[PDB]
């Protein structure tokens, strides 16, 4: 189990890989090019394997995977809500951003004008991408990361008005507000994770006995 | 002499802490409050203490003291070369990136118009402050710096004209231009490192035995 999944994570991951290559040169996929590169015993895996790095591509990456051609089984890639951005830089083997820059979208829209950067922090810390490297002689990467994203102008960052000692919030920019919307957010957001729950147990309900 | 040393530096990276702080605030400081800061004994020390964090503050952040009283010790900052950005975020503990910027400025401007993208790579992979961790999963650190660099227009990247395979360089970009010079740069990082050597050794005269 422990081992066999691994094994099959470690195709998901090579899949994922193969579809980000693709991205980058942004070239069209077929079902048959990723069975040329889910190499030998693991053909048989193809749905999970497929079904899998897709998900990674839309929750991690932001990207959004699309049949154009139910027969041939062709593929193209979009940018998630349609975003001008991916955070990439020619060539170089980096992570795509877009997925990341929509989360921090999504808090400061589920909180309403804006969001202090203390819930921001919070809410990004649990994320394993940051794989605790938080001491960075550099700088908290996930605070340098919402500094890229305020250099775009999808975010705005500003002291909260009459706050002694300062304070710091964070807005949408005017970038985020030209390319996308509060509503197509928050809609990304509850499609993508499935109908979320933590519903409260039954300590609601009196047993009257 | 090890022990004693690391003591010393440790004093060295407390006055640089301190010294950050005051500059974080835009508030002045004076000896007396920096010897309010090292404690007890290294008093005695204050000297050379003192010459490396101010060193340190040039090399490593682009932050230069400035003395502006010499009878009652005060000192305020400047950024290196005037430049009006320093990589900060609010209060957040991230480490100002001015001197990184006039590091790679540096570079581009040594090798003229503009530097292919494995040149910068190739420089800033020798610097400490980068710690081993290329290899982080949100992205190699000094290029996303640099996207930094490039987000806030001190720097243009582009694909090398006519190049197949696409091939990118960095430029200076209007930001730079406006802010500061070639000349500029090339005289701080003179000035800065001392007069460089590494001159050839005694393989250029002919012992004529």
């Amino acid at each position: 189990s422990m081992e066999f999944q691994a094994a099959l994570s470690r195709k998901v991951a090579e899949l994922v890989h193969f579809l980000l290559l693709k991205y980058r040169a942004r070239e069209p996929v077929t079902k048959a090019e990723m069975l040329g590169s889910v190499v030998g015993n693991w053909q048989y895996f193809f749905p999970v394997i497929f079904s899998k790095a897709s998900s990674s591509l839309q929750l991690v990456f932001g990207i959004e995977l699309m049949e154009v051609d139910p027969i041939g089984h062709l593929y193209i890639f979009a940018t998630c809500l349609g975003l001008s951005y991916d955070g990439l830089l020619g060539d170089n083997q980096i992570m795509p951003k877009a997925g990341l820059l929509i989360i921090v979208l999504a808090i400061i829209a589920r909180e309403g004008d804006c969001a202090p950067e203390e819930k921001i922090w919070e809410e990004l810390s649990v994320l394993e991408v940051f794989e605790g490297r938080e001491d960075s002689i550099l700088g908290d990467p996930k605070k340098l990361l919402t500094q890229h994203f305020v250099q775009e102008n999808y975010l705005e960052y500003r002291q909260v008005p009459g706050s002694d000692p300062a304070c710091y919030e964070f807005l949408w920019g005017p970038r985020a507000l030209v390319e996308t919307s509060y509503v197509k957010v928050l809609h990304h957001m509850v499609k993508i994770s499935g109908g979320p729950h933590i519903s409260y147990p039954p300590l609601h309900e009196w047993v009257l006995r």
